């Protein structure tokens, strides 16, 4: 339960696997797994996969593709068509599960195609970090120990959560929500939700940021209206 | 011309009518007409009528009844059935016409039965069955304030009142339940110190409009307002970033 | 009875007294009494009296003095030494009765020396009042607050002190002994806070702690003043300067 | 002494003059002199003059004109060209004096041409502007304080009544028709947002906005609109003075003194 | 001179001591001493000691225990009974020193029994403060911690709960629990640096001034929550946490006069 | 096209120079050059030079010196008198070039006097330099920002100036004359605001007016400090202290 002991448990696991395919999102967790896998197995035994999809931002895709190459890995993008599944398209309350099936099936296929022994992710499918009992504390210490300083500081969540259960997702309403959230982040609010209620936009901010938001009220109102919302509102209860 | 000329115009018009019924809302315009009617014709020749209805608050009705009494008038409450008309209940842009028709129809019946020569309302500069003497005498808001002060009037409702129908989208059917929900929500917001407020009804969403200069003061109340309006039946309680109108 | 009858009752009562001393606070009730006394008896036969004391602000005193003069009354200030009464100094629930008793006793002395037939106050539809023989003509004529407002409108009165102020003793817990120093400390603190744009404020005294009560809707506006209020009230002697998260009262 | 004694002094002075021209600003003081002149001398023997100029708002002028009309006085508007005087155009510290000189010179010309025996005003670098012009301040000669003005106005039944734009420019800055218009439009816009007490001080390409400090937190919701509106009026930079309107007046005693020392 | 020379002084001091016991609080200073001790002497010749007591939170103890383990140290918990000392129990102005004396007495007992040559603490510019002997200032501590790859330490300074009570007030489990629960609630709202000062029926909350404007949306919830914990009045100190450090020159001088008057 | 080939080009370039003087700012780029120069040529053959001047803060000078020392380099400060150049003192739009010219001219003098074959800076793929003959080895080896980060990670570099500063000349309008006093005044004002918790700030100088630029999302936080900032910046010599309603870089 020392860090040196957990790092060794991780090393021993990667060595036994020989070849791996890493589901790589660009956060600090998957960043740590990919770097360790490269160090222990070498570039030509590691394949980093970054999923491109409608449910997540193109900025997160382009950032993870760039970061994985930056760590010295063979990186491959793959495009998932989440809305082709009827459960996801109609935002069923179990649609999270159908999306994971699509995801891991694709990476399972890529991994069997390239001869990998397992698909790896960054939980703290094999979650080696979790298996070695890494906490966020340990992930921070080891990443700094390897010289890592660059990763996506905001981990994102599926845009489906912005729509009520049963609401049909469309390319247009997803783009409208993602454009609104991107604008709000560019103003200094990295944690924000633009909940979609047809003609009404309902913005969720952490309550301690709401006073800071006041200077932007008018600009946000006009911008989100130009994106197609008729009414632009701020939820009084805050984020969650 | 001058305020004295406009007031003299108003006096001559009242003397010519001799006996009037005054539609009294409690605002400054309606307070000025009622007081001038009383000052020129006397209590026995003026009837003050305050309309009670589902579209306006009980608070505003109670305030108007006491102020009319305070002014020296013999006052009469009357209750209107706006929702009994299908045009008003279904909330179209034509609801206004049917509301005015019912209002003036009720006032004319009162006026017919007490022998008044006209129904007077408080419309100012900027209905065929009523006389708007301030408008005929070319009173602007500024002349109303000046003559009110000269007469020593100080007690009126200072916040403009508006039919609760404006809180529901056109084509939405008004119900006793959703009206009460909006009324209770706005009453709570006024009790916190926001006399000018709208709770716009969007089914499970409340969209609160405040004057933008007040939005910064509202932050200390977010959580209490959120919880209170949820207990009134809204699922989501929101602040419109554009502010009041 | 009609408002015209109540006014007539008040006129006849004033005519019968012929010369009066009016306890004037600046509120709408004493303004109406003072204005009716002037209209019926003439400025030469009415004296308006405003009490100054340690328990109320100088600003309320000066405003009442100006309002009486603007109404056309000869006005006289008188200063009461409320802290000389131990019932008041010890801040008990009956302190206000002894304050009232000292007030009306001073008014009787003034009235005796100027030939007034009665002391009038602004009470509407009280033991210290009756013990001193002072007269509440609005109460005797059946004026309620709506009648007061109706007659004030008819007389064209539009200016009066809208906030009936409150004795500074409410800033100290019952049983806490009032002193010249702790009163002055609280009074100066509230005076500074009003000067910043907060007319409704309390500085509650908790020895080395000042606990400021503001209307909650004003608390956000206060932020720009935190450090100045902190240092200003510490220089008045408080060790800690705090804002009550619950707001006013 | 006595209000009655003071009112009588003012009455005797008016009777002795018989016909007067009154400088009328619409404030309570000039409202009182105008009403007393009318009551003692009659409408035919009083001329009220309201001055229009570039240094005050059209709103203020119209207000004064209608109030003089409301009191029942024959009223004459006259427009002054204050910027024709180099002290005013260059906004020197004695600019007020030369403005008064030009104002009283115009009133004297009106008074000479209508047969008035004096110019009256509402008062309570050389000779006094009035003394030089021969203007009379009857409320001052009768020792009226402001409470006396207020007392007599209620007694006479007066119930309705109402700063030069040059104060928005630094001394030595040249006033122009354009930059005056720019300052006045900026303040009118800020007042329309709900800030009745406001100054837009002109520092060439910078606007420096003074607000009462208790309003500054509420103002934040308007920052971007104010910035873009005042830039379209010609300012390059739009700023908020952190000291607020009448800086120092709300500071604690120690820092109030420090701000005095810095000035 | 240079950081390298200061680090070299610290290395030489550790090698001469050979075996040491480290008073480990989890702050950045203690973290550096512990890490350097491990690198110079090895895991078998260093014992990290984390004190648990009623005057500090369980969260700070758990954080310190995990960080010492993560750095690779044999770590040992030890529990101090500060409240059995009358100066500490009655919170006299010298309470800090009787607490420190009891603390170092415990560390000496442990060090004597494990064969350590000294007790080390994290003090900077019979216990040894090697950072101070090597002329480390705060900026040198941060520079060397960064060079050593140290990332996890207590970003918010820990501090004994005694500082929340006036001198002469008797500490009890009830009023300590009341203060700790109030501060934990405020931390859960997003204010990691906070003090709830105890004044019998008054709670006086200190926040960094740059956070006070953000607190407004929580006023009513904080008021209710702290009243249910037993306070009658819940107040915000207008001077904030660490009053005066962010003031202009003049009023920083004034606030220091005020603070000195008590 | 790979990181390994770019690093090799940079190594071979350094080996061919043998001896160098490194313009060291403390940012990640010049940190990478200084670390690669030390690793390839040895401490005795590298001189890190940090410029002290009126256009940058003393604190930034001190940080760069300590960062170079931490890397294990011989470092020397050099003091430039930028205000002696009339283009810089009168703050024309061309002042940024004359400052760079004076900088690279000084470094060439140091390089000539210590036997260096070149002056190196940290410019990457993303005018005064070329005219002075200074070499940007990261630019010549095709390093983009991501390549700089990749190699710093590989070398174990994790410490550098994360915020690159701007010459204080940017706080003055073109045509405004720089003086020792107004520069100091601007610097002390920005230092005070940073101490309040506003790391990104500019105090723009408009003679008797200070115009403070903050990120708009911080302006609400700022309110509690209005009066202290007003009085502090007045004690530094400004008559009026203002907040730009347009925010940072309005």
């Amino acid at each position: 339960a020392t860090l040196a002991t957990k790092k060794a448990t991780l090393v021993a696991a990667l060595k036994d696997l020989q070849r791996v395919t890493v589901a790589f999102s660009g956060g600090i967790d998957s960043t740590l797994v990919l770097k360790m896998a490269l160090d222990v197995l070498g570039r030509d035994n590691v394949t980093a996969v970054v999923a491109n999809s409608e449910l997540f931002t193109d900025e997160e895709f382009d950032k993870a593709m760039s970061l994985a190459e930056e760590l010295g890995a063979n990186v491959q993008g793959t495009t998932l068509d989440y809305l082709s599944d009827d459960h996801i398209k109609n935002n069923t309350p179990d649609s999270w599960y159908y999306a994971k099936k699509m995801f891991y099936s694709r990476l399972n296929d890529i991994a069997a195609n390239n001869g990998s022994a397992a698909v790896l992710d960054g939980m703290i499918a094999r979650s080696l970090l979790q298996e070695a009992d890494f906490f966020k504390t340990d992930v921070r210490a080891l990443a700094q120990e390897l010289g890592l300083t660059n990763w996506n500081k905001v981990a994102s969540c599926s845009v489906s959560s912005r729509f009520p259960y049963g609401t049909t997702l469309t390319h247009d309403n997803i783009a409208q929500v993602m454009a609104a959230e991107k604008y709000l982040r560019s103003l200094g609010f990295p944690t924000v939700r633009v909940r979609f209620h047809n003609d009404i936009a309902r913005i969720e901010l952490p309550e301690a940021r709401i006073g800071d938001f006041l200077v932007f009220n008018d600009r946000v109102n006009r911008q989100l209206q130009s994106l197609g919302f008729r009414y632009v509102t701020l939820d009084l209860g805050g984020f969650r």
